[PDB]
Formats: C-alpha cells, sequence, structure tokens
C-alpha cells in the first residue's frame, strides 16, 4: 500500500475522498473517470498499482447505476493490474433499503474483485453477510449523538422519536446514551409522551421525505415544540429539500456519506456533519493491521 | 419426485414430518438416522433417490449441532445418489438469533448440496440472502392471528405488546390486522396505553424467557389484566417452562416449528398451534411448479 | 417454458421484443420496469416463473448502465423465483468494442444467474468464452447481403470496403459471397481499385461516425460514385445522424439490434433492416431442443 | 503471525494445545468457547487477529459434532477478522474411518475459510485430496517405533501383527524398520509365524475394540506370549478400556492425538505417547516458510 | 438422452465402446477425433446434442496424455452444445496409481463440464471424492471370480495371493467368496501356506510386471504348482508381455477396461474377460433413473 | 521469491528457460520432468518452494498435449507445496489458433492453481479474458521491427504484406512504424502496390506453411523482387522447413517463443530472433512489483 482512488466523475462526489486524503496526509491517486458519447463509462488508472493496497472511495451520485458501473469497472481494473488488496470504501451502500437486490449488488462487487469493504450504517446490517469477504459496517451515531449534546440547547427536554415501529430500535439506542424517553409513530397516531418537549426523530436514512413530514405534523399536533431529524444518509431525492423547508421540521441533520450540495442551498434547515474522521481512521487501522475494536476512543465531532 | 425424508433421530422430532406426510397423503421415505458409539452420526438412505425430488424435513432437537450434522450428512448422501432436487424443509433455522454465524451455517448447507430451502419466520429475514439458492421464508402469523381471534375472548380489548423496541415491527403487523393499538417495553418501563386491557406479547421466538418475564411483571404493574405470549418458535430452553408456570404470563401460544414435548407437560400454560398445513402447501406448490403467491387463501387454523 | 420478458423501460426499446413475440405467436410476460425517484431501478415480475424457460429480451437504451442494471436485476429475480432456464437475448452486447471490460460484464451476467445467451455479431467473437455458460453469437450478414442483392441496383459494380485494416476480414466475407473485389482504407489513403464503382463499406457496428466520414471523402475523391454503409449495430451516438446527413455517404443500412427511433427522423439516409426472424428462430430452436446448425436455410429478408 | 488458539471447551481437550505452546515458547491466544443454554456454541476471539498467521488447535472431545461446530465457527470468525492464514491443526480428523462423509467434512472446513491443515496419520491418506488447500498428513510411527525399541524388552523376538488384511500395509512398514516378520489375522485364523513370540499389533486407530480382542485371543491361542497394541489414535469409545483391562492384551500404546483422560484411569494397560513435538515442529516450519522435508531428523521420543 | 460417443482416435480403443453399443441396441454417435499436423487434437461432434443425455466412452491408449485431452476437449464441446448431462464412462482412470495427481486430473474433468462418472475398480476408491459430482466406481471381481470358478480346474486347491501387503485386502475379498486361504508376499519371502497348491495372484492392475515376476518365482520356489494372475486393469506397459511369456506365471487374466491388442499376440498367456455388460448395465440404470443397488443380480460372465 | 523452473523434458525445449536464467543472473531450480514406461508424466520438485514466488517456464515441444500435462502437473505440485505465487511463463500459448478450446485450456491452467501468466503475442488477444487471473500478453514486434531496420537492406523500398485479410491489422501496425504502404492477399489475387518492391509478409504465427507459399508465388508474379516472412511463433509443423527451402520466400524470421532446432538445419532460410530479454524483463518487473508500462524503453535487439 497505500493508494486512494475516487471512482466518482464530478467534483461534488469527490469531496469526501478529498477530505479523507487530507486527513491521512496523502496525495490522491491519478485516475480518469468519464463517459464516452454513447454513455459507456471509462476508468483509466494513471499509475502502477501492482502489489499495492488500494482503497477505492465511492460515493453515490444522482445517477446511482452509473456510480455502480464506475465502481465495478475500477475495481476490475485494479484486479487486472494485480493490486494486493482492493478495499471498497462505500460509505452509502445503494439498493439497500428493500428477491433481495442488495445481495445481487454485493456479489457483483465481490466477483469484480473486491477483497474488503468499508461502509457506514447499513440499512439492514445482515447485508454484511451478503458478501464473501470481510466488511466493516461503521457507526455514525457517536458523531450524531455528540451533535445533539453540543448543538441542541435543552436536549434533556427531548424525546427521541421513531418515524415507524421499524425505527424503534435505533431511537432506543439514542435515548439510552442520552438518558431519555422514546416515542414511536404509527393514517397515524403516537405512542409515548411528547407534549411540551423537543422531539428528535432518528433514522439511518432520509430520502423519501413523506413519512418524515407526517411524523412532524403529528408531533406538532401533540404539543412537541421543536422537531429535529437526524439520519446517517442524506439521499434526499428529488423535491425533498423544498418539502422540508415548507414543513414543521425545524432542523435536519445528516452526515456526508452522500453528497448533497444542491439540497443544502434549497434548504438551510439541512445541517451536514463531517464523517471523514471515522472513515480515515477505519482506513488507517486496516492499512496498519491494527484492531478495529475501539474505534471511537480518540475521534470526535471533534 | 416426490420423496420425503426426516433427518431426525428421535420420535418427538419426527412428529412434524409425520403430519406433513399425512397431509400430502404419502408414505415417509425409508432412512436410518442414528449414532455410533463414538457419537458420530450415521445416515443411511434405504431406497433409490435418483432423478427424484427430495424434501428433507429437519426439526431442531435438544442437541442442535447434531441436528445440523444429521441434516448436512443426509443432504450430502442425496447429492451423491443424484437426487434431482434437494429441498431442505427446516422450519426453525438455528444459529439465527445473533461475524454473522447464520451465514456460515447457510453456506455449509449450500455446499453440502441443498438446492432449495423452505423455512418459517426467519429471525432476520435478510438471512434469505445468505444462501446462493432459492428460499421460502414462510409466514406463521395468519395462524397465530386466527388463534387470537377465535381462541381469545375479548381480544378487541387487547393491546399488542413488543417485548423490546426490536419487536415493535412485528407488534405493529399484528395490531394492524386486528385493528388494535400497540405498546412497547423498554431496568424498564412502558410506552403506550396498557391499563385495563388484555396484553398480547408478540415475538418470532421464545427461548430465553427472562425479558418475557420482565415484560409480564411491568404489564401487570401498569394494570393489564391478562398477559399472553405468541411466538412462532418455541425453543424454550432449559428451565423456561417452570419460570413461565410460576409467572404472571397467563398463556403462551407457540407453533410446532420446534418440538417441545417435555415443556408442554412442565407447563400447561403452553398452547401449541399446528403448522404442517403451511408446510405441506409450500411443498405441494414447489413440487407441482405452481406459484407461491397466495399461499394462505385456502388454508387456515382451520 | 416458455415465457418472454422485456427488461426495457421505454416503448422504443421494447419494439424488438414485441416483434419477436408476434413471430412466435405468444403474449409477452407481465413485468414492471421503472425507476424510483432516487433513480434506482425496479423490476417486478407479475406472474409465476417457477419451472419455466424464460427468455429475457434486452436492447440497449440511451442509458446503457441502466440497461445493464435492469437486465441484471431482472435475471436475479428470475433466479430467485426458480426459473428452469434464464436465457438472455441481448442482440447488442454493450461494452464490447474496447483490462477487457466486456469480460467483467459477462461475469456479472453469469453470477446474476444467466444460464444461456443469445446475441448477434459480437465485436470480437472470442467474447463467447468470457462467459461460463452456453452462448449463441448470431450472424446478421445473410440479411444484409440479401439486402445488397435486392435493394442495391448495380451491385456487381461495387467494391466492398473496409473502414480500417481491422474490418478487412468482414469485407472479405461479403465480397466472397457477392463475387466481388475488396478495398481497404488506411491522415489516410486507399488500397484497391475503387474508381468508377459503387463502394459498400461494411462493419459490425456504426456508433462513432468519424472514420466512416473520412472513408466516404477518400472513396469519393478516388472516383467511387456511390457510397454505402452496412453495419449490424446502429448505436449512432449523439450527433451521428446529422453528420451522416450532411456527408458523402449516400445510404446507411443497419439492423434493429439497437433501437434508433430519433436518428431515423434526423436522417432519412438510415435504412433499418428487421432481424426479429433470426432472433425468433434462435429462440424456437433453443426451446424445442433442436439443433442450431442451419439456421438460415428457411429464413430470409424475406 | 503468529497466534495459537484452541477451539476446545474443556480442560482435557486443551492439554495438547497447551503442550504445543510450551514447546514453541508462547502464550495461548485469548478466546472463549462455551455453550448457550439452548446448546448452540459460542466462540469469541478476545484479541486482534488481523494480518496474523493463526493456528487453531482442535482435538476431538466426547461430543464430536460439537467439536466440529466449535472448529467451523472459530475458523469463520478468524476469516471475518481478516487473518492472513488460518491453519487448522487437527491431529485426529473425525468421520474418516468409513458417499464418503470425510469429503463433506473437508469441504465445510474449506468453505468456512481454512487455508491450511495439519494432521496426523489420516485413516486413508487420499483424504488429503478432499480439500482444496494445502495439507500436511503427518507421521506418528517414528515415535511409536522408537517406543518399541526403548520400552519393549526383547523386541527382536516380536512379530508385527495386522488386525485385518487392511492393516497389512502398516504392519509391513513397522516390520521393515525393525527388521522383523509380520503376521496378519483373518470367525478367524492367522497367517504367519507367531508361536513363542511377542506379538505387536499395529493400526492407525483403536476405537472399536472388538477385533482387537479377537486378534488377542487367537494370537494367545497360537502361542504368542505377550500381546501389544500400538495405534496412533486412541478414540477408545464407550466401554473400550474395561474390555481391554479384562483381556489378553498386555499393553496398549497410543499417542495423544485424542485426549483420553478417563480411559487411562479405567485401564493402566493404556500407555500414552506425547506427540506435541511433531506438531510444534510442523507449525515452526510452516510459520517460518521452511521446508517440511525432514521432519524427524532432530526430533525424537526424545 | 441418449447418445454414446467415443473420444478415442484408433480402432483398438473404440472396441469397448462398440460392444457397449451392441449391448444397448443403439448406433454410436457421429464424431471425428483426430490430430492436426502440429499434434493438437481435434474433436468435432457431428450431430445435435442439445437437451440430450450423453455418455462419452473413453479408454486409455498408448498416449495417455492425448487420451486425456481428447476426453477433456470432447466433454467441453458437449457442454458448449448444451447437453443435459455429460457422463464420462472411463473404465480405467489414469494417473491413479501414485501432491496426489489423480486429484488434479479429477478437477479438470469436472471443470471441463463432466456431470457424472462411471468407472471400474479405482486404484484407491477414495478417488471418488476427488470429484465434485456423482461417481460410480464399479466392481469387476464378480466377473473374475466367476472365471476362477468356471475356467480354473481344481480351484478349491488354490490359495489367493497378494503381491504385496497392499494387495492383502483384495486377496481376502477373493478368498472369502471362494471359501479359501490367502497368502501374502513381502528381497522377499512369503506368509501363508502355499505348498502343493494352485496360487492365484490377485490385484486391481497389472502394468509394471516386476513384482508380479518376483511373486511367481517365490511361489514356485515354495512349491506352488500353478501360478495365475487376475487383475482388473491390463495396462501391460512396454516389454511386459514378453517378460510374462518367459516367466513362471502360467496364466494372466485381465478385463478389457484397457485395450491390449498387441500384448495378446505377444503373449497367449494373457486371457481377456469381457466387461461391457457391467458397463452397459450401469449406463442403462443411469439413463432410466433406476437404482444402482444390485447391480450384478442378473448379469454374469455369462 | 524467486524461483525459476522449466517444466520441459528435453534439452531443446529448455533453451529459452536457460537464457532467461542467464539474464536474471540466477541458477535454475532443481526439478525432474520425465515419463514413466506407461507414458504418464512425472514431475518432481527437488527443493522447498514454500512462501516463494515461482515462475514456471514452459515452451511447446513436438508433443503439445504432453507439454500441457507437464505444465499442469507441475503447477499443481507448486500449489500443494504452498508457493506464494505461481506465474506461468508460457511464451507460446497452444490451442489458440481456432466451442473455443483456448478457453478450456485457460481454465484448467487456472484450476490447477496458476496465479499469473506471462505470454507473447496471443493469436486473439481476447484470450487474456479466458483466465480468471492476471495476464501479460507481450509484444514481440519491437524486436522484429528492429530486425527489419538493421538486417534488411533497402527496407524503405518494402511493402508490408498480410497473408490474408485477417492479418491486415498487424501489417498496418508494421507499416505505420516503418512509414510504409501495405498490401493484402486474398484461388487468389492481391490488393495494393507490390511491383518492384521488397515484400515483407507479417503474421503472428507460421505453422501451416500453405498460404505463406501461395502468398509468395503471387507476390513473385506481381513483380515483388524479394519475399520475407516475419512471424512471432515458429511452430513450423511437419514438412514446413522443406517446403520453405524450395519456395519463393527468401527469408523467414521467427522468434524463439517455440524451439525449432531441426527446422533451422532443414532450412537455413529460417532466422531465429532471441526474445529472452522481453521475457526476463517482464519477470524482473513482476517480481519487484514494478509497473509494466514501458516495457521496451531500455531493451532492444540489442
Ligand atoms: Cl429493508
Ligand atoms: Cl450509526
Ligand atoms: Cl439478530
Ligand atoms: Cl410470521
Ligand atoms: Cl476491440
Ligand atoms: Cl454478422
Ligand atoms: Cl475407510
Ligand atoms: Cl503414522
Ligand atoms: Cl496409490
Ligand atoms: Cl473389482
Ligand atoms: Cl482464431
Ligand atoms: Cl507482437
Amino acid at each position: 500500500g497505500l493508494v486512494l482512488f475516487s471512482a466518482n466523475s464530478n467534483s461534488s462526489c469527490m469531496e469526501l475522498s478529498k477530505k479523507i486524503a487530507e486527513r491521512l496526509g496523502v496525495e490522491m491517486g491519478k485516475v480518469q473517470v468519464y463517459q464516452e458519447p454513447n454513455r459507456e463509462t471509462r476508468v483509466q488508472i494513471q499509475e502502477s498499482v501492482r502489489g499495492k493496497d488500494v482503497f477505492i472511495i465511492q460515493t453515490v451520485s444522482k445517477d446511482v447505476n452509473t456510480t455502480i458501473m464506475e465502481l465495478l469497472i475500477m475495481v476490475y481494473a485494479c484486479k487486472t493490474s494485480c493490486a494486493k488488496s482492493i478495499i471498497g470504501v462505500i460509505p452509502y451502500f445503494p439498493y439497500s433499503k428493500q428477491s433481495i437486490v442488495s445481495k445481487l449488488l454485493a456479489s457483483m462487487m465481490c466477483k469484480a474483485g473486491l477483497t474488503h469493504l468499508i461502509t457506514m450504517d447499513l440499512h439492514q446490517k445482515e447485508i454484511q453477510g451478503f458478501f464473501n469477504i470481510p466488511v466493516d459496517n461503521l457507526r455514525a451515531s457517536p458523531f450524531l449523538l455528540q451533535y445533539i449534546q453540543e448543538e441542541i440547547p435543552d436536549y434533556r427536554n427531548a424525546v427521541i422519536v421513531a418515524k415507524s415501529p421499524a425505527s424503534a430500535k435505533r431511537a432506543q439506542s439514542f435515548a439510552e446514551r442520552l438518558r431519555l424517553g422514546i416515542a414511536v409513530i404509527h393514517p397515524i397516531t403516537v405512542v409515548g409522551d411528547v407534549g411540551g418537549r423537543i422531539a428528535i426523530i432518528v433514522d439511518d436514512i432520509i430520502d423519501d421525505v413523506d413519512s418524515f413530514l407526517a411524523a412532524a405534523e403529528t408531533l406538532k399536533e401533540r404539543g412537541a415544540y421543536k422537531i429535529f431529524v437526524m439520519a446517517t444518509h442524506g439521499l434526499l431525492s428529488s423535491d425533498a429539500p423544498r418539502r422540508i423547508e415548507e414543513s414543521a421540521i425545524d432542523e435536519v441533520v445528516v452526515t456526508n456519506t452522500i453528497p448533497h450540495e444542491v439540497q443544502k442551498l434549497q434548504c438551510p434547515k439541512i445541517k451536514t456533519v463531517d464523517i471523514s474522521m471515522i472513515l480515515s481512521e477505519a482506513i488507517r487501522r486496516i492499512h496498519n493491521g491494527e484492531s478495529m475494536s475501539y474505534l471511537f476512543r480518540n475521534i470526535g465531532l471533534d
């Protein structure tokens, strides 16, 4: 090792990779990722990779399917050029929120020649076992939790909310470390005590904004005076940022697992939280053959 | 096809297979499954299997690891004898409630030569994708739901309870079809309205009885006048049936995915629900090349 | 068997599949292929496929990478639903005109669960061996050759031209059956006798139009009085049809392996030739377990 | 490297691993191997294994099937934690004395992620080729032969006996190096000259004691004045040690490939021979990338 | 099904296949197997194989390595042409009498696309498990045993001899069914009673004739008045038939698993025994999906 | 690393390997490659290979099929002895000039355990993708081109000829770097200007000499005054060298990818060009983990 590549083809999607590089104190590898006039992808690796430990950094662009082919093709080229290890750093694993298609995607990535994966907060964490190679499915919560603590005034007067019974688990994990109660939404009503409190809605992803909006109206109706949304992944497809701006939600806090330049502008309610540290530390450990055990002991928001 | 085998080695674990056979209107295949004096397993298939479609029926005995080897070894023998298809009918998939070991188990089953699986109510249903062959992960709820309706008096005065936030999803699925509210437990308190109601606790499995007992004491304390437990799988390890008998739980309703002869005697609070119909219908469809789509339209409790 | 699906998501790309169905005298299978708001693909198979022989028909749309995922995902769903055979009918295999990426594409298709392929006129025909399953790499020339004969006046006063030395082989195959001479182009000059003759340029594909245009100007300069282009695949990316309309080329004759609605309108010089017969016959043979040997004895332009 | 684990869950089965560690001059790795109340196994690796060369030492306990799962599960965890190499040191390979089930066992071990094996005196040595990874199938005879020489008085007045024609090969290998004659048993009679001699019966395993007892009575009847049994593996199932104590056999000499605490007490005729040296040397070579060629030049009984 | 091919390229090696065809009452398939001037092999299958059950019959010629490539190449062509099953009928499996190279050979045969094997009397029968597909490893002894009975006068005054302790097992199997004693050879002496008796030496193969000759001289010296050799496989390499003619051996009886035209002429002591019946019956069962169980109940020498 | 082996069994075929060793400045590894009297192959590796990087050098002898088995068997032994990498250096890949059999050959080589390949001038270069491991398909042209320049007087008065339209590509590649015109042959005539010029016929292989002879007679007839043939591979089967000696061809220039001792004597028109440099440099790079990028910058004829 060690070599970092980005398999992304526009500036906005290469931001994360750029931050990870600044943190490790390295240059990015040279590559060209573009598109032929027939819309086929072209990856072209502009340096020796032989014997090296290569971390390919790949975020999800607007064109997810093209994101995949850029990744697959690049991984394949690294295999052909006899890289020693080909670690996918794919913080947001696509096709993962439901024949289980996240399995199929995992295979093609393995068949292409991936030999390790690093990723954050998998929609179902059983997807780790969809691969036939080692996988790190990383936590983002410490960074969100620490945000709640430092950036939300009056948090001890909050209640952690789950958008649906499916999110109840994650709500509980937040409440526990914040010593708080939980409420869970389930058209729809509420279970729990929400009146006269800040309500912090907690999920792994926010993309389809519908049932985040319904959660906000109900929580408002039952006397919650401030509504937040914390999610790992800010997919925020199509007219999400507008529907948020107009709505009861006071703030949306997501990480930078997925680039969302435009939506930030369309909606100043969206607050991004930088995660490159969790990512650069995972890569540092994996390169040096250190344990993963901790992994948060010395890293923070800061 | 069609041939049915049991890979179980004691009468109690062959009950289900026997019921499935009575339903399809067939003889069981001849096999011997026993144990050498050194405690190695012996499977011995006493008939031609060549070209045939073979459904191996395997429930979990006290000695789960031996259950596995009996299964693996039998599947292997069917492969060697050139069976056309080897369908595992493994209603309770072991090592499935949490390196994800249910993955490893799935591989060995595939490598052994399994070519299809039929199973009920998988702890995480993403385990379907741990295999590299087709899988039916079957519902048991219609049969439990219909029990609630017919065998519980005053059910419309119930609230469906989730033992932990993790079970919140399944509680919601029950409440919905029964037009009811839900409560969820999370030592511990309660979220929801439980006073002056029947409380029906709903999970996929009951084995470790601890947090079923705590759920019952709290539900009792908050004025729930009758406590039920419905779970697909009645593993009911060790001194479960006693701890239940003594406790607040008024009734425990499980299916026969897992044989539990002794525990029924140790505890008349346990009510088993027969499931062979769901199992014989899945096998009927799969043999005839029919769709699975329905699968409950014409079957019932009855 | 037998079931036909299209994995295409717009009317223009489903034309071929529709013609193949009319020829075999069958209904198309029910499926939905669309796109979520986050631009992930959705395939949804609306009928039993179990035990059946399923031919998935897939042409290449503008968004080739999405074409791939639609295909891959559909194939995977057919595998999950226990289809007996899953034959890809992919008349134009993408990423095939140059780590050899057409290999990678072939693997993912096999890993996804393809069990046979049918395709026409592969850029390099060694790509058949990039798969680990049987493949038919079909001829289109008899249909083009028969066009030359019937639709070109004065063809015996032609010379078959190869755009580059790479196309020399295919030119020779055309000349031979038409009892004609060949010329080959190689900025650039010409080898052969082209003066006072019709010049028919012959390739497997036309997408990047550049060196077709240079071939036409030179052939014009050396006294060829009429310039044709015959190619199997009419990819015709971007501003191809315009550059053709303006140019020396008098006519472009391509098959319908690739849908090109718009380009036909942008350029009446483009003449499409229907190929569904070669495709329906290959499918007829493969379903009935007949030989492929002939395959053209009884089919024609007509 | 280098890390040693035991996948055994009781003191008696961890003895060998403990001796191997004392010989190499290392600490054992930290692990927990126990059993849940439902009798599922739990392995838990209490240290970083990443990048390391890991030798998992596994002897066969009373519950052989559980021995397997403990092994399989541990190997899998080492794979997940990205060990560089996972060498099984499995001195007694179970299910090996006869669909050939020792093949199936070998696969699951490979599929689990084993990358090398070390083992002693395989029932059929063709089992090496049941794996898809390198295997050392180690000799124990030099250590038994040297015992005969040093610990048997009057050995030159022995005849090496084969229990059945199947053991004739191994008898011959012993006679040769001891410059002696052989006899072979085949109810039953004898081939060879046994009168007025010490008779040393030589096999790879002793588990089912039946035909060792018949061999002893016949050898006694034909005037052999002292009967020994030397076998690599002392499985010694069930009421073996008693049946030996009562019988004509004067001494049974086995190695410690298989722990047999209880049987030693039940029968002082059983003499164990320590083999950890052959095992620690094989591990020393394999770690250092040295040849195996010798392997006995410098090791002995001592 | 059903189609029979021979992958042999000279008349003498196609004899067996021809007899198998006469027995089943079928024509042989059309194929061409020859050699280019550069000595590469050419197989060319002159008929549709699609959907069919194809039994490729392959004996070992003088040029064993070419025998392999002819086989491998043919199997591959049958895979490409989408045969439903490709059963190798390879009565003598080469490279089988000792890295275990018979394993490697088995893989290439599986990778090539073999899906079943039929073979007789494998040097080590554990080689069945070197494949990843079903295998029948067939007996030849009933046909040799019946020869002893009918074609040897005074057989009850024989003793079955094993050339080396390694052959002791097989000698015992012969003695048992003939109710006789055994002797075993081990330069060299004898164990057993051979004086004044016919001595029948019994092995699976005879190729290297050396230790058959030494066995004969010793057996002669100890008063055996007539020496026979029965072996399944008559490889009989190089100057074997001469060395036999000159020697003490009175008769050599082998099967026709391996063609030996020339050696019969060079040595009228060699008596071949026809085996096509065992082979045609195995093929009959396997085609019809019948059991193999018997397999000798109704077949004989005759 | 590093260890070099030859898997060839006669002096003439070990010449290349010997030159490669002299260039790297190393001893060859000890091995024995011979043939048993039954004509099976024997490879026997006479040194530790464990952990080492092993380059097996294999040229094609008269008996190509035996060349294959020698290679396969040796590769397998290196796998068994736990070599770290097993690089095939197989400058002439057999069965490569046309079910595509070069695919089958590639698999068996991979299955045997090859982990890298080095080779020169593959008949179709798509054969790289027939493997599932990295491959270097090396150029020989710089060494032939430099020969033309230095060893042919009056080369600027040449025209590069393609034997058939299939060779047109390679002719063009030669003309380009030599700034010359091309002619292409296609019984037969000529396309291009050949009168009063030296004609240099350029192919990747010369084995079947037929259409080289026809190319020479026609080129002579149309006034070409001197005929050369340059090809990478000098297979030169059977009575090639004689047919050349008698013919119009003035000179044949081939590399030493394939040993041709006898043909040089039978025909002084054949001029061999040493290529060990391209081969030793490829091996140097691959051992040191350097790029391949250049690969000719510093090497030459010299
Ligand atoms: Cl999901
Ligand atoms: Cl998280
Ligand atoms: Cl879980
Ligand atoms: Cl359920
Ligand atoms: Cl190309
Ligand atoms: Cl074509
Ligand atoms: Cl055995
Ligand atoms: Cl031993
Ligand atoms: Cl052997
Ligand atoms: Cl036999
Ligand atoms: Cl070719
Ligand atoms: Cl070249």
